């Protein structure tokens, strides 16, 4: 969706 | 959706 | 269709 | 169609 | 974490 | 982590 | 990680 | 179609 | 009108 | 008018 | 008027 | 989707 | 029992 | 039962 | 996705 | 995807 | 029971 | 994608 | 205008 | 116009 | 205009 | 001989 | 001999 | 002999 | 469920 | 007839 | 017929 | 479910 | 009849 | 001695 | 599920 | 001494 | 002495 | 007439 | 006149 | 007059 | 068999 | 078989 | 077999 | 065993 | 083992 | 084993 | 099991 | 099983 | 089995 | 320690 | 120790 | 130890 | 003693 | 002592 | 002691 | 997965 | 995936 | 994958 530092599994 | 630091599984 | 996070554990 | 993050863990 | 995974965003 | 994986965005 | 993948976007 | 991040893991 | 036109018929 | 537009018919 | 056109018909 | 330090399987 | 019509299932 | 029509499973 | 979906037709 | 979808016809 | 159309799998 | 999908015709 | 399906299963 | 399928299965 | 399919499997 | 012993484990 | 005897494993 | 004796292991 | 020894079906 | 919008998610 | 709106979810 | 043993089926 | 919009996502 | 079977159908 | 022994079918 | 069968169908 | 089987079928 | 059949006379 | 057909004397 | 024909005597 | 002739339609 | 003839459709 | 022809259709 | 009409319709 | 007539119409 | 009539229809 | 005359199916 | 002019399917 | 005139299918 | 029997079914 | 019976159905 | 008994089914 | 010895174990 | 012996073990 | 054998072991 | 596995067994 | 790894034992 | 590694035994 913008600009986070994000990591989903 | 927007900005933030986030991590879901 | 404009939806945020869509991520299945 | 233009959503966010599309993501399965 | 297992499960069938499918949306349209 | 197993699962069927599908959707149009 | 397994599972079948495909969808259009 | 203009989604984002399309990625099954 | 625009945006995701993810529809088989 | 636009948005998400995932509808098989 | 355009977006994704991922539909077989 | 834009502009972050993402990392998801 | 047959089955139905527009779906990924 | 035979099956559906319009769809990736 | 679950199962044993269509079957004692 | 699950499966065992249409089968005992 | 026969199959589908206009549908991947 | 799971399996056993069009079978006990 | 209609069959149907039948088995001792 | 219709037929069906079956089986002792 | 209809046949079908038939098995003792 | 009928059908559908051992099935749901 | 009817079937589908030993399978959901 | 019918059939589908041993199987979804 | 497995299944039962000594015994045709 | 139009629009000079920004970025859909 | 235009709006010049930010960016949807 | 496995099977069994000392039986034609 | 023509926008001058941004990037979609 | 014991363990079992297990399945999401 | 594997299979028995000593048994034609 | 023991193990099983496990199958998502 | 014990493994056994799996299959997402 | 259909069913199965089996019996040691 | 269908049917397993199996016995010993 | 169809079905599995086994029998010792 | 007596006459008669049991066949599904 | 005494006259009739046992036949799905 | 006694007159009659047991065959699906 | 020495029993009289074997005989499944 | 000296039965009478063993027949499975 | 010394059986009569050994005869699946 | 006599003499007589028979016929059952 | 003993003399009669018998006839079973 | 012992001497009628028999004829079974 | 031997009958002089006559014929078992 | 043995009888010199008749002929069992 | 020895019968001169007849003929078994 | 004797007759039918139609036993698996 | 004597008759059938159809037993798997 | 005399008659069928018929036993896999 | 936030530090667990779920695994039947 | 987050540390743990789900697997069938 | 974030660690662990799913695997069938």
């Amino acid at each position: 969706g913008x600009g986070g530092n994000d990591n989903x599994g």
